[PDB]
């Protein structure tokens, strides 16, 4: 066991290894808060993230487990991966609170394009990376549902990493479907989101800035067009057909001009309304236009990935012991 100290941060006392240094307060949400510190025995930037009252509940309990168990699955150059996580308590009896530390990139794609447009160039780079993590994801057989520019992380040589849980420093990149309540979402809504963050890199502007969640939808369906015949029937509601033929086009090529036509096309390919037909992760690692940075023998796949907790309707204590389990059980990436 590491040396702790204690400190007050965020409204409560914070208990961690003496390794991590200069610790300023990031950011706070419903289920946790996240510091910003220095990992003196990596020489690291890092997060680290307490979580607010991990076991308050069935429901936080579960939270608590599921983030811990994705963080834990994570090994790749370009997803968020777990450095440590950790708990001041001795045992189980004790075992009340939960700190995971992550890297601490430096910036995101959130601000990146507010004063102006990325060059083609490095928009390949970028989006090459985003759709590398993305393959490791969804081999996994996760889906992310929420990619959006402050869940990209760079750090000062544009390497960059998705991230989730918090960590980042609006409805304007999700999958339409998501937004309609639909259920049984592919994969393919992260591509979607994909295509409206590179739209905005390359334009310097939001693809589909909606005011409200109808705007948003009304601008989407502008820009893409109505569903075709294909994509009608796979809509039971004939009011809601009736109602989308009333909101129901922009050209989509008059908002690329001047755009590489090889991006133009993999836009066209992942911004499909029918997420059946949109490209998938791997396709478009092998589209010609990141002919610069694909290569096929360094694309990884993940492990499968234990999703059975998912389903399960467990008591707190149970997820809490399962929790524990998993602080105790981790081992520190190389
Ligand atoms: C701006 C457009 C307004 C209405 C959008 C269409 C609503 C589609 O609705 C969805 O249709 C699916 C297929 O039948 C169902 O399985 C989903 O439960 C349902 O949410
Ligand atoms: C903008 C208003 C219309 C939105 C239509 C969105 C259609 C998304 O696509 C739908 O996704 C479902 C879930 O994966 C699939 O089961 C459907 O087969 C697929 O067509």
């Amino acid at each position: 066991r590491p040396t702790f100290y204690r400190q007050e941060l965020n409204k409560t006392i914070w208990e961690v290894p003496e390794r991590y240094q200069n610790l300023s307060p990031v950011g706070s949400g419903a289920y946790g808060s996240v510091c910003a510190a220095f990992d003196t025995k990596t020489g690291l930037r890092v997060a680290v993230k307490k979580l607010s009252r991990p076991f308050q509940s069935i429901i936080h309990a579960k939270r608590t487990y599921r983030e811990l168990r994705l963080l834990k699955h994570m090994k790749h150059e370009n997803v968020i991966g777990l450095l440590d996580v950790f708990t001041p308590a001795r045992s189980l009896e004790e075992f009340n609170d939960v700190y995971l530390v992550t890297h601490l990139m430096g910036a995101d794609l959130n601000n990146i394009v507010k004063c102006q447009k990325l060059t083609d160039d490095h928009v390949q780079f970028l989006i090459y990376q985003i759709l590398r993590g993305l393959k490791y994801i969804h081999s996994a057989d996760i889906i992310h549902r929420d990619l959006k520019p402050s869940n990209l992380a760079v750090n000062e040589d544009c390497e960059l990493k998705i991230l989730d849980f918090g960590l980042a420093r609006t409805r304007w990149y999700r999958a339409p479907e998501i937004m309609l309540n639909w259920m049984h979402y592919n994969q393919t809504v992260d591509i979607w989101s994909v295509g409206c963050i590179m739209a905005e890199l390359l334009t310097g502007r939001t693809l589909f800035p909606g005011t409200d969640h109808i705007d948003q939808l009304k601008l989407i369906l502008r820009l893409v067009g109505t569903p075709g015949a294909e994509l009608l029937k796979k809509i039971s509601s004939e009011s809601a057909r009736n109602y989308i033929q009333s909101l129901t086009k922009m050209n989509f090529a008059n908002v690329f001009i001047g755009a590489n036509p090889l991006a133009v096309d993999l836009l066209e390919k992942m911004l499909v309304l029918d997420s059946d037909k949109r490209i998938t992760a791997a396709q478009a690692l092998a589209h010609a236009y990141f002919a610069q940075y694909h290569d096929p023998d360094d694309e990884p796949v993940a492990d499968p990935f234990d999703q059975s907790f998912e389903s399960r309707d467990l008591l707190i204590d149970e997820w809490k012991s399962l929790t524990y389990d998993e602080v105790i059980s981790f081992v520190p990436p190389p």
